[PDB]
């Protein structure tokens, strides 16, 4: 209560402000967060809150082109974002649950978004295919009530580990890998590309890498 605390909430839901993941030494820093809503039948629900963390000065040092851009004119590019999606560093995406769902629900549900994204940029074959199954298969084994987290992590732009969380803790081991730079790459464009179900994330993220980058 005596010395300074830095706290980030997503409409009120906590964000710790760095993750470092097990095994590792190095420090993720929370770029932005932001949540997904849906429309249903003219409510608002907030499903989700998502948040976006990357190790600061090495994805800086791989976003030096947007240097000086304001977080209005990165939030306006998409060229932007895909620099972000492709960037050859560690990313890691949370996930904090907020309407309860079934894993299957939200396995099927993604992995159909991504299937049909893929197959609109012709990035859609056989292996492909075979990634989103292990996806699906995956969460079709999880329950994901109010509060239960997911934690998305790319060690590399081309391997997707997943972990499902019932405190909000970080498991001492990924709980699926799924090689497959397509799905890999479409599923974090879910959350940053064209399109996107989080056009909050999106913009929180461009606030911070705009302020990163100066
Ligand atoms: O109703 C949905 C939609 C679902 C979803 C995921 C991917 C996709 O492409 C479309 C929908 O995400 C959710 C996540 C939740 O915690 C609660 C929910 O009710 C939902």
């Amino acid at each position: 209560h005596g010395m300074a605390v830095t706290k980030v909430t997503v409409d009120g839901i906590e964000f710790p402000p760095t993750i470092t993941p097990p095994g590792s030494s190095k420090s993720l820093t929370l770029l932005g967060a932001g949540v997904r809503g849906m429309e249903i039948e003219t409510i608002q629900i907030k499903v989700t809150a998502i948040g976006v963390y990357a190790e600061p000065e090495v994805i800086a040092s791989h976003l030096q082109k947007w240097k000086g851009k304001s977080a209005s004119e990165l939030v306006e590019d998409d060229g932007f974002f895909k620099d972000l999606v492709q960037a050859p560093v560690e990313k890691l995406v949370k996930i904090t649950i907020i309407k309860g769902i079934k894993g299957s629900q939200y396995g099927g549900a993604v992995e159909e978004s991504i299937r049909d994204r893929l197959a609109a940029l012709d990035k859609y074959s056989e292996a492909e295919e075979e990634a989103l199954e292990e996806f699906r298969e995956f969460f079709q084994t999880k329950s994901l009530p109010k509060g239960s987290v997911i934690f998305f992590h790319w060690p590399s732009p081309s391997t997707l580990q997943i972990s499902v969380s019932t405190d909000g803790s970080l498991p001492e081991e990924a709980e699926a890998t799924v090689e497959n730079a397509n799905v890999a790459a479409a599923l974090l464009d879910v959350f940053l590309g064209e399109n996107s179900v989080s056009p909050s994330t999106k913009a929180s993220v461009a606030e911070g890498i705009s302020a990163l980058l100066m």
